[PDB]
C-alpha cells in the first residue's frame, strides 16, 4: 500500500519522469512533491521558486507540454502529482519572469496593485502578538495578496483546477499561517472535487496564530516531529520515543504531514542545528528508518543536492539523468530516497500498512530500541557504541527474512541480497546489530 511520498526538490520535469518510471514507482513511493510549476522570476537562487510572476506553467523546471507530460507518466507508473501552491503572494519589488512577463510595483499580468492588502512589514515580534500583521503584511517583501478578494480567490481556484484536469492530485499550500484560515475555506469551496491539499504551517507553540486553526482545511505540516526528532536523536535518548506523537502534544496523526527535515530547514530557512540532514551520514538513516517505520502521520523522504555551503544557490548544472548516468549520491545530486535504508524504510512502512499500532516495545533506557506492527513487521535500532545482542520478542512467523535495510528479497524468493534475519519458534529474534546500524524485516520479504 503506498504510505510515503518525496519531496524531489529543484529536479526538473524529465528527470521527474525518467524517475517516476525508473525507481519511485517499481519501490513503491505514492507521491512527488515537485518545485512551484508556475512563472517565477528570473535568476539562479533555488529561492525564485517562490516569487509568482503568473500561473503559466513556464517555469525554471521546464514548459507547459514537459509538465504535462510528467504527470502522464508519473501516472501511468502509478505515482501522483503534488504541486507547491503560492496561496500567499506575489513577488518582490520588479523584473521579468520565466515566461517573459514583464511586472513591478505590485502590477502583474493578472494582478493589480489594489488585488494586494497595503504595504506593511512583518516583524518577528508579530508572530507572538499580532495575528492581523501576521496575516496582512509582508513575508520578506513579498506582494500579500488580498485572499479575501471574490476575485483573487477565483484566479487561484482556476490555476488549482486547471492543475487537476490535467491530472494534479495533490497541492502544498505554501505560508498557509500568512493567509486566514476562513479565506482558505472561501478558496476550498472555489475547488474541484477533494484533492489531497497539504497546508505549510509552523508552530512550536506560542503563536498567535495556530496550526490547530488548519485542521479543518486539510492536512497540515507537524514541524515539532522534525525539531524533536533531530533532538532526541542528537541529544536525548531513543527509549523516550515510546509514545512519540499525540502523546508529546503533536497535531492528530491523520492530520500530520512529517519529515526528518524539508527543503527551508535543512538551510537555516527557520530551522536550528539540531534538524538531521544528508550532511549527517549514517545519523540520517537512522533518523528515517525510525520515521518511517512508527506509525505517526504522512511523512515525506527529502531528496536534495549539495549544495556547498551556499544556502541561497540553485541545484547542479548537470541533470540527474545525464546520457547514461545517475548524477546521484556525490557532490551534485543526494538523492536521498535512493539510499539503501530510507528506500528500505519505505518498504517497511507499505508492507506493514494493515497495523498501526507499536506493538512489544523494547528498550535498553537509553540508545537502543526494538518494536513491531503486530505480525507484519519488526524492527531494531542500535544507537550505542556497543552491539546489541538482546532478545527480543516478535509477533512474528518464524523462519528468515531479508533484513530489507541491507538488502531485498529475490523475485522466486529463495534468496535475499543482505543479511537475514532469523525469527525463532517462539517468536524472539536473537539481535546481533552493530554500533549505529539497524534492522527491519516484514512478512513480505520471508525467505521460503
Ligand atoms: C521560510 C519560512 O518563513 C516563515 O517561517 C517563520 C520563521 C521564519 O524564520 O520564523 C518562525 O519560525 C521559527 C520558530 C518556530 O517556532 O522558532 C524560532 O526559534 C526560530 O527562530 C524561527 O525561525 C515562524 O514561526 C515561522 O512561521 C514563513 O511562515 C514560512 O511560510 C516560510 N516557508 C515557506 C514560505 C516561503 C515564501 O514563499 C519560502 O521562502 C523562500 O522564498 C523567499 C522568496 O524568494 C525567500 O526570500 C528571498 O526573497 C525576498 C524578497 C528577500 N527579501 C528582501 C527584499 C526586500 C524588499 O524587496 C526587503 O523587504 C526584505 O526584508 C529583504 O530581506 C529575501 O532576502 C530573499 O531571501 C526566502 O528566503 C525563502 O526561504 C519558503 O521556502 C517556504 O517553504
Ligand atoms: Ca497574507
Ligand atoms: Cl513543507
Amino acid at each position: 500500500t503506498p504510505t510515503t511520498f518525496v519531496h524531489l526538490f529543484e529536479w526538473n520535469w524529465q528527470d521527474v519522469a525518467q524517475e517516476c518510471e525508473q525507481y519511485l514507482g517499481p519501490k513503491g513511493y505514492a507521491a512527488v512533491q515537485v518545485s512551484p510549476p508556475n512563472e517565477h522570476i528570473t535568476g539562479s537562487q533555488w529561492w525564485t521558486r517562490y516569487q509568482p510572476v503568473s500561473y503559466e506553467l513556464q517555469s525554471r523546471g521546464g514548459n507547459r507540454a514537459q509538465f504535462i507530460d510528467m504527470v502522464n507518466r508519473c501516472s501511468a507508473a502509478g505515482v501522483d502529482i503534488y504541486v507547491d501552491t503560492l496561496i500567499n503572494h506575489m513577488a518582490a519589488g520588479s523584473g521579468t519572469g520565466t515566461a517573459g512577463n514583464s511586472f513591478g510595483n505590485k502590477s502583474f499580468p493578472i494582478y493589480s496593485p489594489q488585488d494586494f492588502h497595503e504595504s506593511c512589514t512583518i516583524n518577528n515580534s508579530d508572530y507572538g502578538n499580532d495575528r492581523y500583521r501576521v496575516q496582512n503584511c509582508e513575508l520578506v517583501g513579498l506582494a500579500d495578496l488580498d485572499t479575501a478578494s471574490n476575485y483573487v480567490q477565483n484566479t487561484i481556484a482556476a490555476y488549482i483546477n486547471d492543475l487537476q484536469a490535467i491530472g494534479v492530485k495533490g497541492f502544498r499550500f505554501d505560508a498557509s499561517k500568512h493567509v486566514a484560515a476562513s479565506d482558505i475555506q472561501s478558496l476550498m469551496a472555489k475547488v474541484n472535487g477533494s484533492p489531497v491539499v497539504f497546508q505549510e504551517v509552523i508552530d512550536q507553540g506560542g503563536e498567535a496564530v495556530g496550526a490547530s486553526e488548519y485542521l479543518s482545511t486539510g492536512l497540515v505540516t507537524e514541524f515539532k516531529y522534525s525539531t524533536e526528532l533531530g533532538n532526541t536523536f542528537r541529544n536525548g535518548s531513543l527509549a523516550w520515543l515510546s509514545n512519540f506523537g499525540e502523546g508529546w502534544g503533536f497535531m492528530p496523526s491523520s492530520s500530520a504531514v512529517v519529515f526528518v527535515d524539508n527543503h527551508d530547514n535543512q538551510r537555516g530557512h527557520g530551522g536550528a542545528g539540531n534538524v538531521i540532514t544528508f550532511e549527517d551520514g549514517r545519523l540520517y538513516d537512522l533518523a528515517n528508518v525510525f520515521m518511517l517505520a512508527y506509525p505517526y502521520g504522512y511523512p515525506k523522504v527529502m531528496s536534495s543536492y549539495d549544495f556547498h555551503g551556499d544556502t541561497d544557490a540553485g541545484g547542479p548544472n548537470v541533470p540527474v539523468h545525464n546520457n547514461g548516468n545517475l548524477e546521484c549520491f556525490a557532490s551534485n545530486w543526494k538523492c536521498e530516497h535512493r539510499w539503501s535504508y530510507i528506500a528500505g524504510g519505505v518498504d517497511f512502512r507499505n508492507n506493514t500498512a494493515d497495523n498501526w499500532a507499536v506493538t512489544n516495545w523494547w528498550d535498553n533506557t537509553n540508545n537502543q530500541i526494538s518494536f513491531g506492527r503486530g505480525s507484519s513487521g519488526h524492527m531494531a535500532i542500535n544507537k550505542e557504541d556497543s552491539t546489541l545482542t538482546a532478545t527480543v520478542q516478535t509477533d512474528m512467523a518464524s523462519g528468515q527474512y531479508c533484513n530489507v535495510l541491507k538488502g531485498e528479497l529475490s523475485a522466486d524468493a529463495k534468496s535475499c541480497s543482505g543479511e537475514v534475519i532469523t525469527v525463532n519458534s517462539d517468536g524472539t529474534i536473537n539481535l546481533n546489530i552493530g554500533a549505529w546500524d539497524a534492522m527491519a524485516i516484514h512478512k513480505n520479504a520471508k525467505l521460503n
